């Protein structure tokens, strides 16, 4: 529909450009955020389970919670295949629209305690489809800003994206003690303390908010007329475990920790409060970018890597053992540190990939000659080829960190092994980056 886009031309960005991409990207944003609250749905819905008279064991709960992480990871890619194939229109709307499928689902399922747990998995693998429109949304919107302004409008993009993990854990819990949708199914279970809760409505209140923003898809955005090799470069495998390490430590414990502070705080009402761990892990992301493009993102990546590691080793201290011998206000200071931390890695990773990745690339393709024309092109598409696969491993992150605590915790009754290998990890990486940091990145 859009032939004739000149972004980087004042005027046309005067009179029709920016009206144009300012619409796109506000249609953008709450399309992306909603897909966020699908995706992580089993971190608030798997804890209320048992309080509707399912029997899953603990790791069944995990592992509901981690699924959804494998699909996102493994669509990613695809997923930014697809828009310019489909074009950013009718692609959003469709990878929005979808969405209602698990959502509705998985509001039947939790009032019938006969549904198999096979039932859950494959809505757990449903929701993860949510997880992929980032790659896709995120592809799509920078066409729509000149390259001076992209940085700004993806920043926005993808951190109002983020949010969404903390307003699904924040409306979730309070929607599902209203008798709202009674006209559409939704029945009650009275809880021990008296009241009622209404789990289905927990993915349920979205189905209105992804049809309002489907249609505000269709035909609100617009369509703009206007990658193998890079696997090679040894290079992309070692951003990617920094970035797994700090995005995927963001989405991992968004899943997770609700479901770890039942098994070690039965007693406390986490629902309450989970919430604000992905909140401030999605603000730090954007601060986490602010402060590599002052100070340099490998800088920034490094001290934040040794405060991952020092905080995952104060938790230790939080714990019980066995029976009560711990603290949850620790415990929960120390995650929300976890939530921050790695929320700001996601940033000054993301930064830092992308910087090196340019330069690495510059310098390469002027040593066998070449115009400098050549060399900012070919750095632009592989890091751009580089910054998309790169995230899609980075999701994985969001299975194997809540699967270690279920498999630690039915093989051990305790997190601690899962703690053991996430210590390792932070550790390995504050060598990695200190290691990129003297190889490559001191000199900028
Ligand atoms: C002219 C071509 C018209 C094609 C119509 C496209 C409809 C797409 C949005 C509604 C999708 C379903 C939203 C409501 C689901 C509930
Ligand atoms: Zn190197």
């Amino acid at each position: 529909v859009i032939t004739d886009w000149r972004p980087e031309d004042p005027a046309f960005w005067q009179q029709r450009g920016q009206r144009i991409a300012s619409r796109n990207l506000w249609i953008s944003v709450p399309c992306l955020l909603l897909a966020f609250c699908v995706w992580m749905l089993f971190s608030a819905v798997a804890v209320n389970l048992p309080k509707v008279g399912f029997n899953f064991t603990t790791d069944q709960l995990f592992m509901l919670t981690a699924l959804p992480s494998v699909s996102g990871a493994l669509l990613r890619v695809p997923y930014s295949f697809m828009v310019p194939i489909f074009g950013g229109r009718r692609w959003t709307a469709f990878s929005t629209g979808i969405l209602i499928i698990p959502c509705v689902w998985l509001g039947f399922a939790v009032q019938d305690t006969s549904t198999p747990y096979s039932v859950f998995i494959i809505i757990s693998l449903l929701c993860g489809f949510a997880g992929a429109n980032f790659a896709s949304s995120m592809a799509n919107i920078s066409f729509f800003f000149p390259k001076q302004k992209q940085g700004g409008a993806l920043g926005l993009n993808g951190g109002l994206g983020n949010m969404g993990v903390s307003v699904m854990q924040l409306v979730a819990p309070l929607v599902v003690s209203l008798s709202i949708f009674a006209v559409f199914g939704s029945q009650g279970v009275k809880q021990p303390d008296g009241t009622e809760l209404y789990l289905a409505n927990a993915s349920w209140i979205w189905v209105p908010f992804l049809a309002i923003f489907t249609i505000a898809a269709w035909f609100g955005m617009n369509d703009l007329a206007t990658q193998l090799p890079v696997l090679k470069r040894g290079h992309l495998w070692i951003m990617s475990l920094l970035y797994l390490a700090t995005f995927g430590s963001f989405i991992g414990f968004s899943a997770g920790f609700a479901m770890l502070s039942k098994t070690q705080f039965p007693d406390v009402q986490i629902l309450q409060y989970a919430f604000f761990g992905p909140f401030i892990g999605a603000l730090a992301r954007s601060a986490g970018g602010a402060l590599s493009d002052r100070l340099g993102g490998t800088r920034v990546t490094l001290v934040n890597f040794i405060l991952m590691a020092i905080f995952s080793g104060l938790l230790f201290l939080t714990l019980p053992t066995d029976g009560q011998g711990g603290s949850f206000m620790a415990f929960f200071a120390v995650f929300l540190a976890l939530f921050l931390t790695a929320g700001l890695g996601s940033g000054s990773t993301f930064q830092m990939i992308s910087v090196i990745f340019r330069k690495l690339t510059m310098d390469r393709v002027k040593a066998e000659g070449g115009s400098d024309e050549r060399a900012m092109r070919e750095a632009a598409t592989d890091t751009a080829a580089a910054l998309g696969f790169i995230s899609a491993i980075g999701a994985i992150g969001g299975f194997f960190i809540p699967k270690a605590f279920g498999s630690s915790l039915a093989l051990t009754g305790s997190p601690v092994g899962a703690m053991k290998v996430f210590l390792i990890f932070y550790i390995a990486c504050v060598v990695i980056t200190w290691a990129v940091y003297g190889r490559h990145s001191k000199k900028l």
